[PDB]
């Protein structure tokens, strides 16, 4: 019962977007973006933003620049949770919409329901040479020390 059933496993064959965002509390400066396993990449700079906002902004960018079937890998538990919860709880009784970032999550759900299939997965932030590590370096540049 939702406006969409998110996939339970990654969509085989589909481009994978490793999304990430980072923000500085003291300046409200931040960056959001993605790298994909087909060579794509994009990073945007943001103002008046938060860390949880930039993570949502990266997911929005991934949905805007992807095809009808997309795999999205985030290290943001909040981003995954608030999107999955919004999907799972609709047109039902005891649903109070989130307070903060309500406009951003709304625009994300807008893009989401326009897709064939979407797989959204959480991974812990980690070190290495994988997708989450590359996009982290791109969005942390000038925002936070690595
Ligand atoms: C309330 C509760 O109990 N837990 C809870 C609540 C919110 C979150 S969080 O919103 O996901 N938050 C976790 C700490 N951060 C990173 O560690 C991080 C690491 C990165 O490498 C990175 O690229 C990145 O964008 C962020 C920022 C994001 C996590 C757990
Ligand atoms: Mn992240
Ligand atoms: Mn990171
Ligand atoms: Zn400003």
């Amino acid at each position: 019962g939702s406006m969409y059933q998110l996939e339970k496993e990654p969509i085989v064959g589909a481009e994978t977007f490793y999304v990430d965002g980072a923000a500085n509390r003291e300046t409200k400066l931040g960056k959001a973006g993605y790298v994909t396993n087909r060579g794509r990449q994009k990073v945007v700079t943001l103002t008046d933003t938060t860390n949880q906002k930039t993570e949502l902004q990266a997911i929005y960018l991934a949905l805007q620049d992807s095809g009808l079937e997309v795999n999205i890998v985030t290290d943001s538990q909040y981003a995954l949770g608030i999107i999955t919860q919004w999907i799972h709880n609709w047109k039902k009784r005891g649903w109070k919409t989130p307070v903060k970032n309500v406009d951003l999550v709304n625009q994300i759900i807008e893009q989401l329901i326009k897709k064939e299939k979407v797989y959204l997965a959480w991974v812990p932030a980690h070190k290495g040479i994988g997708g989450n590590e590359q996009v982290d370096k791109l969005v942390s540049a000038g925002i936070r020390k690595v």
